[PDB]
């Protein structure tokens, strides 16, 4: 058909109501009276009564103002019946479009936006982002397009133009330079959005930016030069602690100190760090020792764990140390294999005039010499002059003496001012003299009767050679009660044989030898005889 | 709206009734049950029940056959109410048109049409006009248009195609030739009219034509030659009547005869016409007279009053007349101043031998002569010979005779066969003779005594001159008793005087005269005298 165009109507209209929109006519009215009515939402349906028609003229009206924001369009159905009561025309659809008007102010997405950036970054860096909206049209008008802006950053210091915002997108960026968490950490700037691309109505928001941290700062010592005293030897011990103040953020690696000495003399120092006021705690690496050095001039520089965000001054601490003195024990010089001395020494004679030395050249402390180790008592010391003399009777020949030795240990004490011990061994070579003289091996026989065979006997000397070289056998009172002497060819033994057919048991034979001579006297080597033929038998 | 088209329905429909026309639906039926009804003429209004609707389906039906001729259209109103009882749709107008069907035969305007035309007219002449009608449509179909025609003229003689009719208009015209009122005056022809321009149904009428009259005919005499007898003189009189027969229409000028003679001899004839059988009535114009003519051959032609509608033969009647004779009176020839005759005629002498003449030469009829007029008896006639003689004594001298005349009239009579008179005057010159003689004037005197003066006396003669010429006086016995005679110079008188002194009265004197002589004797002229002197005095 020839339909009927949609009807545009403005919003928030205002004048004298009613307002005729249009007029409709059924031509089938030649016959009876026609009754015009109309139906739909806004008509008889909810919102009832916005539009109504004059049953007799065919006029359509808007009865009151409208807000497209509420309902932006309506569709209606129109009718025409006869007085008799019958419909005449197939109904007719009707449309109305509600044209937008700038009745709406915009509104920010949130009531407050927050942001953060680091202090050391470069100009032209994107920080935050902000939103807002207008409910009016924005597809055929500007009643709903906004334009963003900024008008007041607080801390109007260092300067007041650190940022800008993209008018269309509302994004903010760092424009200037001079950000420092250490002086001004959080800005609060006021934003506004406007109707018709900055032309219409405006509103406010608030965005707040916190500033991350940077290693803008270096560490600073609170003393620059310290001093402490120290002892030579127990040690590995705490000398002095140090103080400092970095200014970036505390629990952070831009706040933790790292040290080191420049030069470690004997490399006898270690230094650690501590999460207190991360003071510098210095200590001794390997004890000290001395009388060698009293002075210690060393320097320690301090850094952070992480590198610096800028060239900065490295700052050292210069420190002086002094070693207190402890006084140590003295010592005999050697451990003496000294005196190759003979057995004939006169009880009270100079053996070893000895001396001991003591470390501490503070030496105005003497000591006393004491002896100590010990198989039995011979020797003697002058305690205030360390003089070892030889008292007593010695005898290389016999008991304690093991290999050609006699080892003895002695002491010495550090007095004068405190304490001390000195353990020193002393081996002294004893010597030989020909003391003893020759002696027979077996002392009792068992001779036989009829024809006894030679009674083997031998010789032994306690002395050391030559002193036991060859012999000379001799028979004293009974050199004839019949007894005849004899030597083995290979030196050592002697052959003892009677020369008479003598008696039934129990009787001695006086013996007498010599080796350089010395002559011993020996003696009786008794002789038990019991009935027989010729071989030395078990007796009775 | 989207209305609803008119519904065409045929007429005189026929099949199984009902017949669904259309179905209607209210869409507002989602809510309750809707009740369909319908109203109007043909519905609930007169013709009630032609159409009805099914309250529950919405079907509309035609219940029975229809005739557009009765009602050619219907308009209806449809309704729809809810069960609860409320109307839902404004009613709806409904229309039905009833399409025509050839159910109607045509019909003539009148039951019989009449007409008339004159016999002598020319082919291609409009006569009558005829009408008729069909009641079916004639504006979209041919169910109502007719075509006219003819199929039977009676008097299928002279020929049978004297006319035609205009098929579309129904007008009739003369097509042929030969119309004669005189033989066939009234035709009766049958006409027909037809459906669909001569295609559908047909009917009959009747038209009757009478034929006016024309002067097709001339007049015809019934005798062709007549005869009649006639008398000379009373006259102006009816000779003979004539018969004829024209054949056109009687009371009409195409039936009235007009005559005339060809040649009117002395122009003594008139002829009129008469509304009887309009015979020719001939008569005498001015008496006749004769003995001059006996024969009359004349001719009379006859026409009509109005000219002829065609060349025709003029027909004459030839007629013969004969004049009977009447015999008239005779006549003396003149009226005579004849006879200068003298007074001395001898009683019985020829004066006037006269004759008279009579007209009719049939003359074997004589007459008798009689006299008639009259102062006294002298003359005489021979009656059978007309001879006037003179008997008697005449005398020019005296009484009847006036101027020198004597007039007399006489007669004569026509006998022999019938009657007659003849009046003729007659003057006859009488003559003079000297009869008488002289005579004295006074006859008695009165003379005087002493001295009487002359007594005058005179003379007179009865005669005519010379006969009275001069005198001669004479005195007889007393020529002396004293008396002396005398004449006047101028002739006539005489002087009478005595010569004696004589006596006293009473006495005569004898006188005597003459004129040729004749001599009279006169006489006594007495004389009375009485006393005196000299003048003739009165006496005593
Ligand atoms: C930003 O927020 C802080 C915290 O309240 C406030 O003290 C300061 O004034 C605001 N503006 C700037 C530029 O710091
Ligand atoms: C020396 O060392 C001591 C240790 O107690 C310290 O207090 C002092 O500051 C250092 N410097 C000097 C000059 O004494
Ligand atoms: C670190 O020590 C310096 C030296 O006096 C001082 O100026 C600074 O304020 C100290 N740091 C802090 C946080 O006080
Ligand atoms: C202190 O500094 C030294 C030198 O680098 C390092 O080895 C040590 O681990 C530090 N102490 C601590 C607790 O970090
Ligand atoms: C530390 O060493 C420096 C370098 O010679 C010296 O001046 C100072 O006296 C020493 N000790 C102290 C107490 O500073
Ligand atoms: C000698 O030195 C040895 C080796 O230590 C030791 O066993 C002995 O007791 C010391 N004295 C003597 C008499 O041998
Ligand atoms: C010296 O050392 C000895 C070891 O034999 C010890 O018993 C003694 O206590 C020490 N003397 C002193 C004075 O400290
Ligand atoms: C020295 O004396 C000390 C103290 O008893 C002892 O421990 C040590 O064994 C002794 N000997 C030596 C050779 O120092
Ligand atoms: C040997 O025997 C004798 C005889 O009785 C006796 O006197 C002596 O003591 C014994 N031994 C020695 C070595 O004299
Ligand atoms: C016409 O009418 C006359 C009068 O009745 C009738 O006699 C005649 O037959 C009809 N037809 C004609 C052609 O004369
Ligand atoms: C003569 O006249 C008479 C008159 O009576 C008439 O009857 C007759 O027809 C006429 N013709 C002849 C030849 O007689
Ligand atoms: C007129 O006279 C003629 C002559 O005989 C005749 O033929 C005719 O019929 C007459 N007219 C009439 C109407 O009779
Ligand atoms: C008869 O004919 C004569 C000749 O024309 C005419 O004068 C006369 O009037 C006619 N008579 C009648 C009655 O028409
Ligand atoms: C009439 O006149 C004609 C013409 O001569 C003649 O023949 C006839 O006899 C006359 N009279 C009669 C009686 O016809
Ligand atoms: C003569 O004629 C006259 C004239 O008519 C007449 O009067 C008279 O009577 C006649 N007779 C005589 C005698 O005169
Ligand atoms: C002749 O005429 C006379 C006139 O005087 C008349 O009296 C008479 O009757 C007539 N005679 C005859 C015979 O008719
Ligand atoms: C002749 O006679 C007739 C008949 O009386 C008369 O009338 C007439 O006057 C007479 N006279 C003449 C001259 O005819
Ligand atoms: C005249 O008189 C005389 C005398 O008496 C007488 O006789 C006579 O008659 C008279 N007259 C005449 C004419 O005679
Ligand atoms: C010093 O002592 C600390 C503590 O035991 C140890 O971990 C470190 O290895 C030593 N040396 C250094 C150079 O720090
Ligand atoms: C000082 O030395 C440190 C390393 O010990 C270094 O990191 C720092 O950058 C140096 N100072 C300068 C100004 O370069
Ligand atoms: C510490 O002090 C000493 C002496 O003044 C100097 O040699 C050393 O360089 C100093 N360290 C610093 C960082 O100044
Ligand atoms: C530490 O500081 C001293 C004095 O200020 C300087 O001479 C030395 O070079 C510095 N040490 C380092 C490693 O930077
Ligand atoms: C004594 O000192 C010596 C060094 O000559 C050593 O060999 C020996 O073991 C020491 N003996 C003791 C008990 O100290
Ligand atoms: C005695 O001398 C030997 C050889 O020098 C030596 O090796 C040994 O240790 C010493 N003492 C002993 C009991 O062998
Ligand atoms: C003849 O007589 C009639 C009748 O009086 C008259 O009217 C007519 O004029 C006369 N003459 C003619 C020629 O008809
Ligand atoms: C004969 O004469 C009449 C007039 O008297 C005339 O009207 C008629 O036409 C004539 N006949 C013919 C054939 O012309
Ligand atoms: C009448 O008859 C006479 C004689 O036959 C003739 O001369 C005349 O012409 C006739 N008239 C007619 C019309 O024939
Ligand atoms: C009348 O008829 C006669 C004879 O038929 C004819 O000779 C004559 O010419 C006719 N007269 C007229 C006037 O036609
Ligand atoms: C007689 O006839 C004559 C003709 O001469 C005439 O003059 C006169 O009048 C007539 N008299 C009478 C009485 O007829
Ligand atoms: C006599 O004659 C005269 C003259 O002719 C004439 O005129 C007269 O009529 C006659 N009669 C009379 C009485 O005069
Ligand atoms: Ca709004
Ligand atoms: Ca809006
Ligand atoms: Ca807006
Ligand atoms: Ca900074
Ligand atoms: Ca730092
Ligand atoms: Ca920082
Ligand atoms: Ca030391
Ligand atoms: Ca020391
Ligand atoms: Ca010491
Ligand atoms: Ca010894
Ligand atoms: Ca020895
Ligand atoms: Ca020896
Ligand atoms: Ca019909
Ligand atoms: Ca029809
Ligand atoms: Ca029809
Ligand atoms: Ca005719
Ligand atoms: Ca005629
Ligand atoms: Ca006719
Ligand atoms: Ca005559
Ligand atoms: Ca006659
Ligand atoms: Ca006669
Ligand atoms: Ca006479
Ligand atoms: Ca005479
Ligand atoms: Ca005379």
């Amino acid at each position: 058909d020839w339909v009927i165009p949609p009807i545009k109507v403005s919003e928030n209209e205002r004048g004298p109501f009613p307002k005729r929109l249009v007029q409709i006519k059924s031509n089938k009215d030649r016959f009876n009276k026609v009754y015009y009515s109309i139906t739909g939402q806004g008509a008889d349906n909810p919102p009832q009564g916005v539009f109504r028609i004059e049953w007799e003229t065919g006029w359509m009206l808007v009865t009151r103002p409208l807000d497209r924001e509420e309902y932006d369009k309506y569709v209606l159905s129109s009718h025409a019946v006869s007085e008799n009561g019958s419909p005449v025309e197939e109904p007719m659809e009707i449309t109305i479009n509600v044209i937008d008007q700038n009745d709406n102010r915009p509104k920010f997405t949130q009531d407050v936006f927050r942001g953060s950036v680091r202090e050391g970054v470069q100009p032209g860096t994107q920080v935050m982002a902000v939103s807002a909206t207008d409910e009016d049209d924005n597809i055929d008008s500007l009643n709903g397009v906004l334009s963003y802006s900024i008008l007041k950053q607080d801390p109007e210091e260092p300067i007041p133009n650190l940022f800008t915002i993209n008018r269309e997108t509302g994004v903010i960026s760092l424009i200037g330079t001079g950000l420092d968490r250490e002086k001004f950490p959080e800005y609060t700037l006021t934003v506004q959005a406007t109707d018709l691309e900055g032309a219409g109505l405006s509103v406010e928001g608030k965005a707040i930016i916190q500033i991350t941290d940077a290693n803008d700062n270096a560490p600073i010592f609170d003393p620059k030069t310290y001093t402490a005293l120290v002892p030579e030897n127990e040690i590995g011990f705490e000398v002095q602690r140090l103080s400092v103040t970095d200014l970036d953020m505390p629990g952070t690696p831009a706040w933790q100190a790292v040290y080191k000495i420049r030069v470690n003399e004997g490399g006898f120092f270690n230094i650690t760090t501590d999460p207190e006021s991360n003071q510098g705690i210095l200590t001794t690496a390997k004890g000290l020792d001395f009388e060698l050095r009293k002075q210690y001039v060393l320097q320690i520089t301090v850094e952070n764990a992480e590198p610096f965000s800028v060239p900065l001054p490295t700052s050292t601490a210069t420190v002086t140390v002094t070693v207190e003195d402890v006084n140590e024990a003295p010592f005999f010089v050697p451990a003496v294999s000294r005196v190759d001395v003979s057995e004939d020494l006169s009880r009270g004679e100079k053996i070893i005039s000895l001396v001991a030395q003591d470390p501490d050249k503070q030496q105005i402390q003497k000591l006393s010499y004491f002896i100590g180790n010990d198989p039995a008592r011979w020797l003697t010391v002058n305690k205030d002059n360390g003089i070892v003399t030889g008292n007593g009777n010695l005898d290389r020949e016999s008991e304690y003496v093991k290999n050609n030795t006699y080892t003895v240990i002695m002491l010495v004490t550090d007095d004068g001012v405190s304490v001390g011990t000195g353990t020193g061994t002393l081996i002294l070579h004893v010597l030989d003299v020909n003391d003893n003289g020759p002696v027979p091996s077996p002392r009792v026989f068992t001779m036989c009767d009829q024809n006894p065979e030679p009674q083997v006997l031998t010789i032994s000397d306690a002395d050391i050679p030559p002193n036991t070289y060859p012999y000379k056998v001799s028979l004293s009172h009974g050199s004839d009660l019949t007894w005849k002497a004899e030597l083995d060819s290979k030196g050592t033994s002697m052959l003892l044989s009677p020369t008479q057919q003598l008696k039934k048991g129990d009787y001695s034979i006086y013996v007498l030898l010599s080796d350089a001579q010395n002559n011993p006297q020996l003696t009786v080597v008794n002789a038990t005889v019991c009935s027989c033929e010729g071989k030395a038998i078990k007796c009775q």
